[PDB]
C-alpha cells in the first residue's frame, strides 16, 4: 500500500483566456495534439497511479467524464466529483475524502504539463515515500505567484510561502504533491487565509515542520511551462509540438503510458489505436508494438 | 443590390484533428487567443454583412449559440439551423433556403482563417456584383486535396475539378464564395458524386459553363492557413500570435471590427471589453476607444 | 435522408443448441407460431425500414431466400449476402458497405426477440436522430455475458465494456444498434479484439466519447428475452404464447406490421391472409382489416 | 417371430402450422431439446426395433438422411425412401414392400410423441405377437379428428370409423401400430376413401373383421400428446421440458436408449456427447456413463 491514489483538480473558470474559455473548458483547451487534461493524467499514470479522480465545475465535470469514461480503457478507474465553489487546492481532500479513504494519495493540478526525461525516476521515489511528503520545485522569475521554497547554504529546505511580498529565493513549489493518509485530517483542520482559501501550502510547512517533507527539484532537464495566457498557452504548444515533430516522441499519450506501464497489453493498444489510425496519433501506436 | 447574407458552414466531427476534436468541436479550438469561429465570422463583417446563419451538427450549433448568442452584442443578426449529417457545402443553401430568400448569398468554411490587408477591397468588389460567383483562388503545394482551377493563357478559369488525382494546376479554390441568388436552385438540383456530396466544385462549375465565374486571386499579401491537421493547426495559431505581437494589431477580432465599422459605438466596446480586461485582448479594446 | 436501412446478422452455428439446430438454421427456429427471424425483422419495419440486408452462413442464407424472397410481398426490399466465418457484429457494416452506401443503418441480431408496447415510440426516436448512435441496455443477472454499460449518479452512460471480469453494472447492451453513416468507416478501422472479433462496442465507446451516442432503454415494460439455450429458447416461446393466447394480440407478425406501417394496404393483406386462412395466424389478418 | 422391422412416416407438409413449417419440415421441429423425428425413432427403438424405413417427401427425406444418417451411430440400420404425394399411411408398406419382405413391420408417424414408465413393456408384447395386428387407444375430446375405435359391454373392438361425424366413443386409435406381414398385401388391394386416401384405419378394420387385432390401451401415466397446432406443439414441448427438468431425466433421447439397450457401448456414448457436451443433453450422457 503506497500513493495508489491520485487527484486531478480541474476547475476554475480561466477568466484570463477569454475569450477562448467561454466555449471550451480550459482543461479541454489542446496542447498541439491533445487535450490538456492528458497532460497532468499522464503524470499520475507514469507514477503508477491507476484510481483517479477528478474533480471539476458542475459544468465542465460531465465533458470530462464524456471524453476519459471510468479509464477502464487504459487499465485505469476514472471517478468523478463536483466542486461547488474554488475554495483551494487543499479542499480537494476534502471533497475526496471517501475516494481517498485510508489510502495514500497525489494531488495533481489539471492545468499543469509536466516532462523530463528523468520524470518518471523522480516519481518512482515519491510513490516509493510511504510516511510523509514529496513537493517539486524549479526556478522562475515571478516566484510571488506561487509557493516558494527556500533552502539553507547546504541545499535542504527550511521555508515555504505562498506568494510572499519579498520570496527568499526564486524556486517556486509546482502543483504536483505526493501524500501519505495524514495528509486528509490535515486539511480538515486548515483555516481560510487571507483570501479566503485553504492553502497547500499550510499542509506542506507542517510536513516540513515535522522533518517529513521532500522537495524534489524539477530543474535541468525538466520542461517549465505555464497555460495561464494566450501567450504561455502558445508557448507550451510549441513546446509539445518541437519536441514531438523534431524528436519525432510523444509526451502525455495516455494509451503510450498505459502499455509502459503495463497497464494494457500490446492487444489492446492496436485495439484502441485502430480508429485513431487516421492520423500519426493512431499510426504512432501502432508502430510501437 | 449588395450582398447581405452569409452562411458559414461550421459542422464535420473534424477526425483527423483526434483527440482533441473529441470532445471540442473543431470551430470552437482557439487560434491562438479566440476561438476559430471568431475569425470566419470576422470576414463576413469585413464584407458588410452583418446577417448571417450559422450551420452546424445537431450537437455543436448550440454550444456556439453559447458563445455567439444573437450576436447583437456586435450589432450583428445570427442565426443558427443544424445539418443533420455532412452531406456536403451544397448542402448549405439547401438548409439555408428560408434563411436566404431571394437575396446574394456567401459562404464561408468555419475553419478557413483569412487575413489580408487587402481583403475588405477584395471582398467589397465579390459583394457588389451584381450577378453571378465570385471565388478565390491560390497557389498550394497539395492541390489534390482541394479543388482546383486552372486558368488559360489569357487568365480566364477553364476548368474546376474536386480534389483530382492529377491537378491541371497549383491553383485551389478557398473557402470563401460570393453567389447571387440563382445558387439556391442551382444546389437543389446537384447530385451527389461518388463520395455521395452535394459539392460546392459543381456549383462553380455551372456558374463557370454559363460564363458567369470571376476568380479573384487571393496571393501576395494575404495569409494561406490551414487547420486540418494538429501541426498546420499550430502553424496557424503561430500566424496570428506571431502578427498580434510584433506588429501590435488583432486578426478578426469581432469587437474592433465592429467598431471600425460603426456596427456598435465606443461606449459598448467599454462593455465588452469589461470581462474581457484580464488579458491584452480586453485591454486592446479599452485602449482602442 | 435518415435510418432507412437495416441489417440483420443470422449467422453462427448455434452448437450450444444441439442437435435441435443439426437440422434447423437458429433462425428458422419457431418461436410459438412464427420463425424466429421473423422478430427482428419485425423489430426493422417497425423502425420504418424497408431497405433490409440479411446476412448469414453461405449453409442457411438460400433457406432464408426461400422462406422471405425478395420481401416484396410486405413492401420490403431484401437483399441476401453471405459471411464466410463469424469475425465479428462489426464485420456486418464491411459486409454490407456497397449496401448501406451513404445512408444511415440499423443491426439487428436474428436471434434476438424485442417486444414491448412502446417500442414502435422507442425506436422512431432513434431513427430520427440522423448523426451519432442509439443502442439499447436492460438489467440482467449475467452481465459478464453481455457489452455492459455504466451511468452515473445523474443517468447518463459514461462507459462500456465488453464482457467485463468486474461489470460496473447490470446493464447490458442488447443486440440492436442505429447508426449514421460514418460507422462505415469506422468499422474498417476496427482491429481485432482479444478474442479475434471486431467488437461493435469499439465502435459505441467511440460515438459515446464523441457525445454523439444515446442510450435508450428496454426495461419496465419490455421483454427480455434469450435463445441461446433449450431453456431460454422455450421460456422465450411461452412468453410470445402467453401473450398472444391470453391478450389475443400478435407479437411480431410482420404481414400487420407491414399494414400498420402502411407498406402494404388493406386488398394486399387479405390477399395474402387468404392461403394462410387454415390457422388463427391468417384469420387474424383477415379479422384485422 | 419378434417384430424387427419399423416404418417412420414423416412425411407432408403440415399446413396447419404455417408459417413454421413453411422452411422447415414439421417433423425436424425442435420439441424442446430436440427435433421431433428423434421420438418415434425412439419409440421403435424401445419396442427393440433397429431396422428402421423413414418415408417423406422428395424435398425432406434427404434433410433427415443429413441429420440422422444410416444410424449406425446408435447401432440402428436407417433407409430413406421418397412418398411422392401424401396419398395415405397405409401406402407405406406399399412403399417399404421390399423393405419389409416376409417379416412383420411397426408403423409410426413422424409427428406423434409417446412417453410412459411402462412404455416398453406394452410395446414388447406387441412386438411378440405370433400372428396380427396391435393398435393403441386412448381417450380424448375430439374424436371426430382420429380413427375412432368403440368397444363392447366386453371390453371387446368392435367398430371402426375414420373422423367420424357422431363418434360412437371417445376412445382414438393414435399413431403407433404393429403388424404382421399379411398387411403389405392389404395395402395394395385398398382402395382410396372420399378423400382419395389409403386409410389405415381400413387395414385396422380388416384386422378387426377377422378377429386378429389387438387394442392396447395407452391411458393412465401415458402422455397424450399432439403437433398439430402452434397451441399444442408448445404444449408438447413443455411437457418434455417439464418432465426432463424437474424429474431428471431425458425423454426419447436415441444416444441414452442406445445405450440402456447396449445397441453402443460406453466408449461411444463419450464420442456422441462430445458434439453435445456445450448444453445438458450433452453431459447428461457423460455423466450417464
Ligand atoms: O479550489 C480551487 C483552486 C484552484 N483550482 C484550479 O487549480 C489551478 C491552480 O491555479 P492557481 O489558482 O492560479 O494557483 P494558486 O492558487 O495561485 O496557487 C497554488 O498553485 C501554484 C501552482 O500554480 C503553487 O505554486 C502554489 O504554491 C499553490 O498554493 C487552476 O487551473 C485553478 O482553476 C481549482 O480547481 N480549485
Ligand atoms: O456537409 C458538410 C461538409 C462539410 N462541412 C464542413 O466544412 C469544412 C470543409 O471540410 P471538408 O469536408 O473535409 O472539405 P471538402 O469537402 O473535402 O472540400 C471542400 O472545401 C475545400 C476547402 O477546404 C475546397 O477546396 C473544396 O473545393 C470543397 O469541395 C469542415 O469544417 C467540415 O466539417 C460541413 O459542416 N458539412
Ligand atoms: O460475426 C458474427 C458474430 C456473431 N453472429 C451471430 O450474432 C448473434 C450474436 O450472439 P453472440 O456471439 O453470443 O454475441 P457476442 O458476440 O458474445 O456479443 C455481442 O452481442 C451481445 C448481445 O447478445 C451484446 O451485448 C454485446 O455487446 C455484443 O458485442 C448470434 O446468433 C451469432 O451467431 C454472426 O452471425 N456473425
Ligand atoms: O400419405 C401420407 C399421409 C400422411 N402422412 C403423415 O402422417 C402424419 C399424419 O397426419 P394426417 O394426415 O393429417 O392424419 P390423418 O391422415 O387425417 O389420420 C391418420 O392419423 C391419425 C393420428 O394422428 C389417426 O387417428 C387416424 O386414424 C389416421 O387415419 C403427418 O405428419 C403426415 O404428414 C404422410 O407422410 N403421408
Amino acid at each position: 500500500m503506497k500513493t495508489r491514489k491520485g487527484i486531478i483538480l480541474a476547475g476554475g473558470s480561466g477568466t484570463r483566456l477569454y475569450p477562448v474559455t467561454m466555449a471550451v473548458s480550459q482543461q479541454l483547451l489542446p496542447i498541439y495534439d491533445k487535450p490538456m487534461i492528458y497532460y497532468p493524467l499522464s503524470t499520475l499514470m507514469l507514477a503508477g497511479i491507476r484510481d483517479i479522480l477528478i474533480i471539476s465545475t458542475p459544468q465542465d465535470t460531465p465533458r470530462f467524464q464524456q471524453l476519459l469514461g471510468d479509464g477502464s480503457q487504459w487499465g485505469l478507474n476514472l471517478q468523478y466529483k463536483v466542486q461547488p465553489s474554488p475554495d483551494g487546492l487543499a479542499q480537494a481532500f476534502i471533497i475526496g475524502e471517501e475516494f481517498i479513504g485510508h489510502d495514500d494519495c497525489a494531488l495533481v493540478l489539471g492545468d499543469n504539463i509536466f516532462y523530463g526525461h528523468d520524470l518518471p525516476k523522480l516519481m518512482e521515489a515519491a510513490v516509493n515515500k510511504e510516511s510523509g511528503a514529496t513537493v517539486f520545485a524549479y526556478h522562475v522569475n515571478d516566484p510571488e505567484r506561487y509557493g516558494v521554497v527556500e533552502f539553507d547554504q547546504a541545499g535542504t529546505a527550511v521555508s515555504l510561502e505562498e506568494k510572499p511580498l519579498q520570496p527568499k529565493s526564486n524556486y517556486a513549489v509546482t502543483g504536483l504533491y505526493f501524500y501519505d493518509n495524514s495528509v486528509v485530517e490535515m486539511a480538515k483542520n486548515l483555516k481560510p487565509s487571507a483570501r479566503g482559501e485553504l492553502e497547500i501550502t499550510d499542509i506542506n510547512r507542517i510536513y516540513m515542520e515535522q522533518g517529513r517533507l521532500s522537495v524534489a527539484m524539477m530543474g535541468r532537464g525538466y520542461a517549465h511551462l505555464d497555460t495561464g495566457t494566450h501567450q504561455s498557452l502558445i508557448e507550451a504548444s510549441n513546446f509539445i509540438a518541437t519536441i514531438e515533430e523534431r524528436q519525432g516522441l510523444k509526451v502525455s499519450c495516455p494509451e503510450e503510458i498505459a502499455f509502459r506501464k503495463n497497464f494494457i497489453n500490446a492487444q489492446q493498444v492496436i485495439e484502441l489505436a485502430g480508429p485513431l489510425s487516421k492520423n500519426d496519433y493512431g499510426k504512432y501506436l501502432l508502430k510501437m508494438v
